[PDB]
This record gives structure tokens, C-alpha cells and sequence, in this order.
């Protein structure tokens, strides 16, 4: 009750004010733990009340920070898990087959235990996601290869550190200005023994002619295979497409969102202009419009491969993955 | 003269029966020497008769072997030299300026010495073409580059040997089947300490993703910037264009032919089917049509740069060079 309410309020305020969990996996774990706490603590008779309350909590969580899709992704995953559990315990996708062939009020005592067990299994699968993704590094990196990365991605870092145990290759890291987080990635990879280069975004095209493949992370994967990545990733994808350089996205399955690129102006995250133009400029700040978008939209035609904890896939298959994770009625939430 | 006639017939028969000067520079030199001998020995009262006889032997030379454009190029160069000498001695290109603003057969008794001097100057300029092309190797090759070649080109071999004195790089040579002359090129490049790889044509598109730039020779440069090259160069150029890999053609100026790619079915050189399918196959040779084209047509849009003894040019400028070498009335010959 009070503990649950204060935990929810703290989570919402942390999302609204930023900071909190740097790791996306940590954010997913905290979201799942909070959802489990709501399921255990909150009182509900039938599954319909659970749907309504989880939907309200997820709506509040995503309204706190719409650019943080992992929270909504986990909320929809929990809703799908609850729906599947109810269908298994009570009963026995839209398609041409279903179209040709063709009630949550009922109550069950053991449904809650099954829901918690499924959520715990999901958490266990989430725990080993990074190792599962990194275990595929040797199948995609050959000897004396050149890899291009932008910003700081922990999944890509684990990928490269696992590949470096048996192969020698070069990694080029482009800083993601203004938050030049690529410097930390470069120094980490150098500490791991990999030979690394640090450069600004302005050189992304210039050196792309000498890059064998591009390995990047993302914040979100849309239903059509599009990316909500850090800013400057669209230019990197365009430069890779110019040279037909394969672009690999190493992203866990919990970053898949059933949304579509129809949404406008809430996609990119806009922050204080101080990052781009300092406050000490003076009077010219009065008449100059300064905008600092954090995220970028990447169309699916610029992506070659998705590597996740379940293996490799093409963007054209992303829809099927989206069909296996979320019910079509939970996209609106 | 009888000796001149026997030399002309020897040249014509050598062209018809194949072989002869292995290097294109040697055959250009031989053509220029033969033209000089014809000019000296034959009796001509005025410039028009000299033009007519030059055109007659040029027609015979070109009809001996149409696929060898160097002979016709030298004949047309001599004709343009005669035109410019007669115009400078006697008097003072179709353009809008000439159109808005708007004859031979007048004997002068001083044109022959000028013609011979210009021919000798052309010969001296022809002697040092390969060194002039090779001197620009360092401006186009950087450290630890990957270069790709097809067949055996002496100009490209000189290019790479000159570049290898100061930089270290890798060279991949694709054998030009059936006449696998790329083996000779790879062995020669390995003799100079360059790390080299031998592979077949079928692997070209397989390795273009790891190639930085493609440096090739050619047999002929057409008026629009197209190429007559060894068979397999068109697919190599298409593969380079797929990856936006810069394709450099190292070809001297005497390989520029003022004809257009309108001509068909005589562009390629069809040789005996023994090179592709051996005679020992037996009865199946009765009902199998096997063709062995020696040359390939490369459209101008697949060529990035032309490196010649006068420097680097784009294909879009080739027309101007044509207008600087040949008179438009000598294109038909």
C-alpha cells in the first residue's frame, strides 16, 4: 500500500527528472519488479481489474517520460503474459486464416502464482541477455576487421570485449556530441586491449570508406524495423548505406516497441540548449533558436541485421517478433 | 617504296594474325614510326594528297584488326598534327562561338620538316608516359590500403611498384580467365615485396566489401568516357559501384579513341572456343555454342577517375581531351 505507492511515486519522479538507472537492463528489471509488487500487493478479483490497473500504471509511467520506451515495453510484456496465463487457465493474432475461421470476468485462485512465476522466468531470461548476445560475437567479426561505433553502448562493449578474446580488430568510436559518451567507450575498449580510435561525428562519412561494418546499439526498435537511436545515428546509417557497409544493431528483445513512426515531435528528446550553446554567449542568445534533440529516427531500409538474445534476424522479420511479444490491443495502452 | 610497302604489309599481317607488340606503348611507337616512314618516302605535292594516303593506309590498318584502337589513334593524331601544321603555316572545332561568328591543297615546301618534328616530339612524349603516370602513385595510395586489380596491366604494375617504395599495402589480383594473366601480375608484385593475393573472377564481388579502391588498366577510352577493357572488368566496376568503391583507370593518353559506343558486335574480340571449352569434350561440342569474348564495355558512369600522363580527370571531361587530340572530320577516317 504505502510502500507500493511511494515506490511508484519515486519511480515516476526519477523518470520525469532523469538520472536514476543508467543501464537499460536495470530499468527493465526495476520496471518488472515494480509490476510484480503491484500484482502481489494491489487487490483485484478477476483479470479485468488487473488489466485496468496495470494499464493505468503503465500510462502514468509512459506519460512521465515517453522517450523511455523500456518501461512501456515491459508493461505491455506483463499484460501479454497475464493474457496468455488467463487464456491457458480459462480457455483453450489477426490473420487471413483467423478471419476465415474465427471475457476476463471469471476468477481463478492459482492465476496469480502462475503470473508471478512467468514474471520471474522473464526476469531470469533478462538477466543473461548480455552474455547471450555477446556469445555471437565470433560469428560476425573476422580477423583484422574494422568496426565503427557511435556513443557508449554496453551491449556493443560486451560484444567487442568477447570478440577480442580470440581475434584482433580495430574499433573506431565516434563521440556522440554534445554528451561525448564515446570517450568512455573508447578508453574502456583500450583498457581491454583493443586498438581504438576516437573521432568526432563530423568525420563519420569521411572514414566510412575504410570501415568494414558498423555495430551500434539503440534505445528503441519500432514495429517496422525502424530505430530510435542516439542523435547522429541517422547520418551514420546513411553513410553506411552509401558504401553498402553492413550495419548491425545489437539490441536486446526488451527494446522492441509496438509503436510506429507516425508519432511526431515526441520522438526526439529535447534538452537544455546549454549543451549546444553555452549561457555565456550573451545577448545573441536572445534572438537565436537553439535545439538539442537527443534521439534520431533511422528508417528500416538502412539496417542490415538485428542481433538479440534469440539470435540474428532481418528487419523485414521484426513484425513477427512484435507479434510474439505484444497483443495487438495493448499498443494503445 | 618497296621496303616501305613490305613493312606495311608485315605490320598488317602481324595485326591480322594476332600477337606482335605485347605492350600497347610498343605498338603505338611502331605505328608512329611507320607513319613517319610513309610521310618521308611517299611523294605528295600538297597536304590534301598526304591526308588521303594517310587515311588510306589508316583504313587498311584499322581493318586489319578493329579491336586494336591504338593504330587508328596514332593515324588520327598524325592527321591532326598535319592539320595544325598546315593551318599555322598557311592560315590562322564546332562551337556556339564559331557558329555565331563563322581549304587544303596549297603546296608550301616547308610542311614536311614541321610534321616530322611534331611526330618526333609526340614520340618523346610517348616514351615517358609510364613514369609520368607512376609518379602520381603516392597521391592516391595511403598506409595499409587494400587495392584490387584484374588481369595484367603494366601501367598499374608500375603504379603499385612505385607506391610500394614508401607505403605498405595489400593487393588482391583477380585472374582474367581464361588467359589467367593475373597470376603473372601477382607473382611480379610479390617479387617487389608487396603482400598479394591470387583469386578467381567469381570471388570479385565476394571481396569488394574489404577493398578500399580499385585500380585497373584499359584497352581503349571512348569519346564519352567509356572503356574497352578485359572481360570481367564490367562486373568488377559494377561491384565497385555497389560499394561506392572508387575505381581508378590508369591509362595513357594514346588510348583515347574518338569513336562512340554506338558500334556493336565488333567491339569485343571473339577468339577460338578452345580457351573456354577444350576440344577433348567430344560429341557435345556439336550442339553447344560457346563464345569467348576478350573485351568488355564499361559505361562512363562506373569510372571515378582517369589518371594519365597529364594528371587526373573525371570522365565528364574526356570529351574536351578528345577535342584536343583529334579533328572531328577524322572520326570516320
Amino acid at each position: 500500500g504505502s510502500e507500493l505507492s511511494e515506490r511508484i511515486e519515486s519511480f515516476v519522479e526519477t523518470l520525469k527528472r532523469g538520472g536514476g538507472p543508467r543501464s537499460s537492463e536495470e530499468m527493465a528489471r526495476e520496471t518488472l519488479g515494480l509490476l510484480r509488487q503491484i500484482i502481489t500487493d494491489h487487490r483485484w478479483s478477476n483479470a479485468g481489474e488487473l488489466m485496468e490497473l496495470i494499464r493505468r500504471e503503465g500510462r502514468r509511467m509512459t506519460a512521465a517520460q515517453p522517450s523511455e520506451t523500456t518501461v512501456g515495453n515491459m508493461v505491455r510484456r506483463v499484460l501479454k503474459i497475464i493474457r496468455e496465463e488467463y487464456g491457458r487457465l480459462h480457455g483453450r493474432q489477426e490473420s487471413l486464416h483467423k478471419l476465415l475461421t474465427s471475457d476476463f470476468s471469471f476468477h481463478y485462485a492459482q492465476l496469480q502464482s502462475n503470473i508471478i512465476e512467468a514474471i520471474n522466468e522473464l526476469l531470469v531470461e533478462l538477466e543473461g541477455t548480455m552474455e547471450n548476445i555477446a556469445a555471437q560475437a565470433l560469428e560476425h567479426i573476422h580477423s583484422n576487421e574494422v568496426i565503427m561505433t557511435i556513443g557508449f553502448s554496453r551491449t556493443v562493449e560486451a560484444f567487442l570485449k568477447e570478440a577480442a578474446r580470440k581475434r584482433k580488430f580495430h574499433v573506431i568510436v565516434a563521440e556522440c556530441a554534445p554528451f561525448c559518451q564515446g570517450h568512455e567507450m573508447a578508453v574502456n575498449l583500450s583498457k581491454a586491449g583493443i586498438e581504438t580510435t576516437v573521432m568526432t561525428d563530423a568525420a563519420i562519412f569521411a572514414v566510412m570508406s575504410r570501415v568494414n561494418k558498423v555495430i551500434i546499439g539503440t534505445k528503441t526498435i519500432l514495429a517496422n524495423g525502424a530505430l530510435r537511436a542516439v542523435t547522429g545515428t541517422h547520418t551514420l546509417a546513411l553513410a553506411a548505406k552509401h558504401h553498402s557497409t553492413p550495419l548491425i544493431v545489437c539490441a536486446p528483445m526488451f527494446k522492441l516497441s509496438p509503436q510506429f513512426p507516425n508519432e511526431e515531435d515526441s520522438f526526439h528528446k529535447f534538452v537544455a540548449p546549454e549543451e549546444v550553446l553555452p549561457f555565456t554567449e550573451g545577448d545573441i542568445l536572445e534572438k537565436v533558436s537553439v535545439h538539442c534533440p537527443v534521439f534520431d529516427y533511422v528508417p528500416p531500409e538502412l539496417i542490415t541485421l538485428f542481433i538479440s538474445n534469440i539470435g540474428g534476424n532481418a528487419p523485414s522479420y521484426i513484425y513477427r517478433l512484435m507479434s510474439e511479444l505484444y497483443h495487438p490491443d495493448d499498443h494503445v495502452l
